[PDB]
Formats: structure tokens, sequence, C-alpha cells
């Protein structure tokens, strides 16, 4: 019932009871652990709304008050009638902040309560979505002093009137398959880069071409939009020691903004809720730049460094990996663009876990995602036991629209 | 029920059916995942069924399931059990059992080598001196002058739980750790408690930074006894860096033979409480964990200073930088001295091939992602991108309480 998690580097032991309020399943069973798998009605709705309202009023110290009972009734009535409901702005903001608070795969949750929520529920068209998204981008970028934000479009109704941002992130680079069979630009976005063209986009066919937004409002077909360049902060990548580094022709965008997730609050589903915070260095330097299936630039960098690439045991890949990541962080800091290294971010998360354990009785955390893709054990989270479980409100994965849209 | 795991780097999908044979519990529930939790006498009543499941697996493995030899064996054991409340494995069953416990060890990335395990049968051992002798032969055989050979030595199984054989050391070879009165620690901090028990038992500590600990051996539930492994039998490797001539001056060295000796081997219900085994090191075990964990030798800073790295702010990634060099040094020193070792890139690539083979020939491969992925450069190794299924199959290697916490001293 009362589970304990131990940190093997500091012997600190925390007790978790928050998991007892868990509602969704994990993918695992007592016979099998799937911890490393990437993707494990009015009658249905009211109980959800109730659970949410109870936690909402409880958080404001008005659990079971008249206001609570009242709102509970009002929502109850609304559901019975309309077969759904609308959150009060206060609930919208609380729900979003908590969905972030509950994202077990996010190492940056110590920032959870500072989220700026943009209510775009009155939106009706793709141009309207583009407008809201541009405002989000400018607000969050804040000339390099990034501020976390989320813009929430209209909730789901009949499932045939869904708003969806087709991009996986608001800002990403295009990827095109060349005759060579090789891939130019970002390989992860090869397909999307195609669906944009299958729509009319005029690809400059470059290595770092900011993709166009493909916005879907109310179910209708999506529409393309070029984000005003001055709104897309980019960072030229240079090494604080290797002048030749810049010759690599590397740069990345400063704003990470997940746009393909679904937000669940009190049973209500928000299929278009792009959100953004700021990068942890390794996301770019380790994953985007060195993944074998991404920009895969390890060899090139190792060559320039003139390292013995004959035997894996010389650890040239490891050597290069480090330099590359030193560069990413150096560049961002130099341009005064917010960014955080894995040491600092993970140190933050441990503090955050401790705060959540004392103030909330726990903190759902997914070790597989929390530990950085490089230098795992020299970061504190590696030695930290974590309990993973699903709490709502939450952020969930959802099918790429191009695999569900009825044109 | 079928289950698939996908490798997101190659899109190779695999199907697991072997998990269906999984009987033991994982620690997780439908509502919670304990995937990152370090540590999540039998009755006749429960024994024979465990015996049967095992003998069935064994006879199927040799293509004799349902034969007369199979049936007679099941009858022979059934009888022995009701007759003696236990039973003895045939040599062939023991060898098979030991190999499969390794094969089934979900946290082991070196399982591609599982079928080559050399098994030493020490079930006739009765005293600690006998244990010492067996352990010495295992170490010399396994070490093989630097060309390491995997091996396991199996002492008598548990009976009533009051006559257990145990190796109190956590590994056959490990360095002493000494807590100084000023609060600092000399040697390996991980071994401070065990070292104190050794000194108390009478060991004369040389008190250096790399003193090979003595063996503290327990036979038939008796009080443990001390023994010094012959120095000529302990292969050690001085660590130096191929480019940094000052590295050698850090005075670092490590032993070549990694030999877990505190685990419990379960086979067909029988419990082997003393079953030391060895293979060879993956570089990062020493370079990352032994040398760089904050709670171990913790040398990042000193190596950082010597390299003249900007240590003012973490974002310089000075720790990351020093880490790589230290690991380059460990691999380099071992290769130079021709002492077997494997780097994490090579070891992980091998585990992926092994894993694919296991799915195709066995229907699955239980694997613990948290442990399989190396403690450094995680995503640039293929296992990072590989989905895995973790489940417990027997035969198996299990954790057991440290003996100093359960032993009834006879004095
Ligand atoms: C302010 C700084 C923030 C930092 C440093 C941070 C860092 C991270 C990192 C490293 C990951 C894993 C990324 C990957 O490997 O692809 C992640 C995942 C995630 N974060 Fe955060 N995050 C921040 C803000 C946010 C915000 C504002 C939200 C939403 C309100 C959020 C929600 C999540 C979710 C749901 C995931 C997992 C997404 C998935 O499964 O792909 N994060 N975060
Ligand atoms: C042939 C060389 C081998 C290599 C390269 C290898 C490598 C490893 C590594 C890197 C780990 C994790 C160690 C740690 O992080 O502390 C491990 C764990 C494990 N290995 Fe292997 N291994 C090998 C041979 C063996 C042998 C011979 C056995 C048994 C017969 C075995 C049984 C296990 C077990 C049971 C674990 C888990 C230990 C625990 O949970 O504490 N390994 N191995
Ligand atoms: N810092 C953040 N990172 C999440 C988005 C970027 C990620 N590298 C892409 N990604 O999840 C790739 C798909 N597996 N979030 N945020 O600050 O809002
Ligand atoms: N290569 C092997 N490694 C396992 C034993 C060494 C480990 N670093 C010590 N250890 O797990 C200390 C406590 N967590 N095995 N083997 O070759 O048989
Ligand atoms: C197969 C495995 O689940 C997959 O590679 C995971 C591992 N850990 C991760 N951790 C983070 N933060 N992000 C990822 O994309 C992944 N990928
Ligand atoms: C808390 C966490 O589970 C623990 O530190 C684990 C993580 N992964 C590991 N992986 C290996 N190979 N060895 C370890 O000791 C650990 N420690
Ligand atoms: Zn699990």
């Amino acid at each position: 019932r009362f589970l304990k998690v131990k940190n093997w580097e500091t012997d600190v032991v925390l007790t978790d009871t928050l998991h007892l309020k868990s509602t969704l399943e994990t993918g695992c069973t007592e016979h099998i652990c799937m911890g490393s798998i990437m993707l494990p009605t009015k009658d249905q709705l009211f109980p959800l709304a109730k659970e949410f309202l109870d936690q909402y009023y409880s958080s404001i110290k008005r659990f079971g008050s008249k206001a609570h009972m009242d709102r509970l009734e009002e929502v109850n009535k609304e559901i019975e009638s309309t077969s759904t409901y609308q959150l009060k702005d206060t609930e919208l903001i609380y729900g979003a902040k908590h969905a972030w608070r509950n994202a077990s795969r996010c190492v940056g949750r110590i920032q959870w309560s500072k989220l700026q929520v943009f209510d775009a529920r009155d939106c009706t068209t793709a141009h309207g979505m583009f407008n809201y998204i541009c405002n989000h981008v400018k607000y969050a970028t804040n000339k390099g002093n990034l501020r976390s934000a989320i813009t929430i479009f209209p909730q789901r109704t009949d499932g045939k009137h869904d708003f969806r941002v087709w991009n996986s992130q608001l800002i990403r680079y295009a990827g095109y398959k060349q005759p060579d069979g090789s891939t130019l630009g970002d390989p992860a976005n090869v397909q999307f880069t195609e669906i944009c063209i299958q729509q009319g986009w005029k690809a400059p066919r470059g290595r770092f071409d900011v993709l166009p937004l493909l916005l879907q409002a109310n179910g209708n077909d999506p529409e393309l939009f070029q984000i005003p360049p001055e709104l897309v902060l980019e960072v030229p990548i240079r090494h604080p020691k290797f002048d030749w580094f810049k010759d690599l022709g590397l740069k990345w965008y400063g704003l990470p903004a997940v746009s393909n997730m679904l937000l669940e609050i009190g049973g209500l589903e928000f299929s278009a809720c792009p959100f953004s915070g700021w990068y942890m260095g390794t996301e770019i330097g380790v994953r985007d730049y060195c993944d074998n299936s991404r920009y895969n630039i390890l060899e090139e960098v190792a060559k320039k460094m003139d390292l013995d690439m004959r035997k894996t045991s010389s650890l040239w890949k490891d050597q290069a990996l480090v330099e590359i990541n030193i560069a990413v962080l150096y560049s961002f800091q130099s341009d005064k663009v917010t960014i955080v290294d894995h040491h600092s971010a993970t140190e933050s998360f441990i503090k955050h876990m401790e705060n959540e354990y004392r103030c909330r009785g726990g903190c759902p955390a997914d070790w597989v995602w929390i530990v950085p893709p490089m230098s795992g054990s020299i970061t504190p989270v590696f030695h930290q036991e974590m309990l993973n479980y699903r709490l709502t409100p939450s952020f969930e994965y959802q099918p790429d629209p191009w695999n569900t849209h009825v044109w």
C-alpha cells in the first residue's frame, strides 16, 4: 500500500502514497514489466468530472463546500443535458498545470506551477489556429528568455469535429529522401515533409528548413502556414574550442513545442494543445544530432577531430558525443537563449521529487525517460528509484491525423 | 497471448511467447511499474511441482520429453522427495540448470555467451577450507592468464536452512574500504562494512587504496572463516591512458576477474546459496561505476583537474569529458595487458544479435532495459532504442540477504 523508493547514492528514502489515487493502467502486470515499451458516454463522463472537481476544490481548500457541491451539481446537470460540459477558466488552468505535473516522462516538472495557459477554446478556423499559435510562439520565445506555455483549442465533441496540429512539434526541420536513397535534412520528418508537399508546400530542399504548420480546425482538411521567420529563434552551433565546428553547418531552433498530444481534464479531451518550455541540451546534441536515424553526425565530427575511428573501443563516438553537446550548450548560452544541461536539469528533478514527496505524497516518474541519453550514472536520477503510474489530468499520445482523417 | 517489442532505430519488430511460461512475479501491477526498483526452506508440498516443471524443461531440451528415461527420472525424484524431503540433481541437470539461470538473467547484457559456461560441481564440499580450494581453482581456471573463461562453482544446496554454504564476499575479488575518523574513506567505499567484518574476524588490514580482500567462507551453516587468495592468482591491471602520460600517476588499478558470489541459484526448486560465477568485464563497469560513482572511488574531479577542464560550471560538461577519458584508459590498459574486456558498444551490439536469436529460436528473451543500457552514452548504443520485456523464468539467479544479517553465530 505504502511504497518506498530509495536513492542509492544518498540513501534517502521516500514513501509514496500518491500512487494510491492512480486511475489508468500501466501496460505492466505482475507477470511482466513493459516499462521500456514506448507506447503501452454520459455515464463515462460524470464520474471523471467528479473525480476532477473533488481534487480541484480540495486543492483550493474548499473540498465539500457549497461551491463544490454547487459546481458538482451544475456540471452534473450540464452533462445529463448536453452530454458534456465546459470547464471554468480556473479549472482549465488547474487542469493543464496538473497534466504537466503528472507527466511521468518529463524531467522538467519543477517548473510545473509557472505555466502560462492560453485559452483558445473560442477558435473556429485554421487561420484562427495559426494566429493563436503565432502568439504562443512569440510569447514563449520572449527573445530568448523562454517562458513555458500551452495553448488549448476546443475540446472534442463527436470525434468528427477535432482540432489537430499535424506537426509533431510547432517548429521542426524538413526531411527529404533524395535519389541517392540517402536522406537530406531531418529523417524523422521525411513523411511529414511529404504530406506538406502533397498539400502544396514549396520545399527549399535544405538541411535545416523550418517546416510549415498544417493546422486542422473543426475536422476540416488541414491548411499550410509559414511561421514568420522573425518568430523562429534559431541558434548557430559553434564549439568554444574548435573553429572548424561551425563549418559543419549546424544550427537548431530554440523552442521545443510538442503539438501532437492530447490533454485530458475531467474526462474532456483536448486534441490540439501545443505546449512548450525550453530544451535540455542532450535532446538536441545527443538525440537530434547523434541518433543513427536522425542527423547522424557522429562520424563527421569524429573525422574533423581526427580520432581513431578504427576500433569502437577507442570510444571516439563517446569522445565526439561530449564535444558536440558542449557546443550546443555553449551556443545557446552565448546567444542568451534559455537551455539547461542534463546535470542541472536532473539535479532539479531530484529536488522536485523531494518536494512532491513531502507536499503531495509522491511523484510519478518514468526512469527510462528521465535518465539522460548520455552520462546516465553521473547524473543523480540514475541512482534514484522511481515509481511510475498514471494520474489525471494528463497528456496522452494520439494517432497521427493522417492515419484517421476522412478528407 | 502474443506480445511485440519494436526497435525504434531499425523498425524491427519481434514477438514474445516465452513470457507465457513465466511463473514468478515482477513487482509491478496493472496500476504501477516498479521497473526501476533495485530489489523489488521449501516444503515437499511445493517442491515436486517445481522439480517436475524443471525436469520437463530439461527433457524437452534434450529431445526426450515423454521418454522412459524422462518418466523414470520424474518417478525417481518424486520418490526421493517424499522419502527425504529433497532431491539431488544429476550432473547433466546441474550443468543445464546453471546455464539456463544465466540465460534467464534479464539484467545481464553478456548473455550471448550463456551456452559456454564452464560448470564446476562442488556439491561434495564439506568445509570452508574445501570451499577455499574450489574457489582458488575457479579463479585460476577462469583467469587463464588473461584470456578469461566464464565459469561457475556450485556448492551444496540448502537443506533445512540452518546448514547453508555461503560466500560472505559480494565478489570473489574486491578491494577493501576503510572509513577514516576524519570521515573520509580509504579504498573502495562500497566494501567498508564487509572490510570491518573481516578485520573483526582477524584479518590484518594493510590499509591501502587497493587491498584485495580475503575470502570469508561459510560451510554447512558454520561460522565463516578467513582465507587469503594467493596473490599470484589475482590478475590486476595498472591503469594508464594512451595519450595522457599523467594518468598512470593517479595510481589506479583494477582486478581482471569479475566474480559475483552473493547470489542464489535456484534450479527445479533446489536452492544453491553459494554459487560464485565469473565472466569478464564490460569497460563501463569499472570506468563509469567503480571509478566515477560519487559513492565509489569518485575520481572525476582529480581527472578533471589534471586535464585542466573548466570546472566552474556543470554546463562545460567537464564531468562528461573526464568520464570518457577514464573509460578510454580502462579499455586501453586491459587490451594492452591482453586481459579480456569488452566495450559497451561491442557488448550491446552483441546483446541485440543475441536477443533477436532468442526470440526466433526460443520465443523470447527476458530483459531489463534499466540495467542493460550502459551507464554512459546510452542512446549511441543499440539497446537504448530496443523495447524489451522483463519477466522471471527459472532456473534463475536471485538476490539473497547478506549473511551477516541472518547468521546464528555459534562462537
Ligand atoms: C520548462 C522546461 C522543460 C524541460 C527542461 C522539459 C524537459 C523534458 C524532456 C528531456 C523530455 C523528454 C524529451 C524527449 O526525450 O523527447 C520531456 C518530456 C515531456 N514533457 Fe517536459 N520539459 C519542460 C517543459 C514541459 C512543459 C511546459 C510540458 C507541458 C506542459 C511538458 C510535458 C512533457 C511531456 C508530456 C513529456 C513526454 C512527451 C512524450 O512522451 O513524448 N514539458 N520534457
Ligand atoms: C561473459 C561475460 C559477461 C559479461 C560481459 C557480463 C556483463 C554484465 C553486466 C555489465 C551486468 C550488470 C553489472 C552491473 O551493473 O553491476 C551483468 C549482470 C548480471 N550478469 Fe552478466 N556478464 C557476463 C557473464 C555472466 C555470467 C557468467 C553470469 C552467470 C553465470 C552472469 C550473470 C549475471 C547476473 C545474474 C547479473 C545481474 C546481477 C545483479 O542483479 O546484481 N553474467 N552482467
Ligand atoms: N523540452 C521538451 N522536450 C519535448 C519536445 C522535444 C523532444 N526532443 C521531441 N520528442 O519528444 C521526440 C519524439 N520521441 N519539452 N518542452 O520544453 O516543452
Ligand atoms: N561482467 C559481470 N559483471 C557483474 C559483476 C561486476 C559488477 N560491476 C559488481 N556489482 O553488480 C556491484 C553491486 N551492484 N559479470 N560477469 O562477468 O560474470
Ligand atoms: C525503446 C526505448 O523505450 C526508447 O528508446 C526510449 C528510451 N528512453 C527515452 N528517454 C527519453 N527521454 N526520450 C526517448 O525518446 C526515449 N526513448
Ligand atoms: C535506482 C536504479 O534502478 C539503479 O540505480 C540501477 C539502474 N541501472 C543499473 N544498471 C546496471 N547495469 N547496474 C546498476 O547497478 C544499475 N543501478
Ligand atoms: Zn513495469
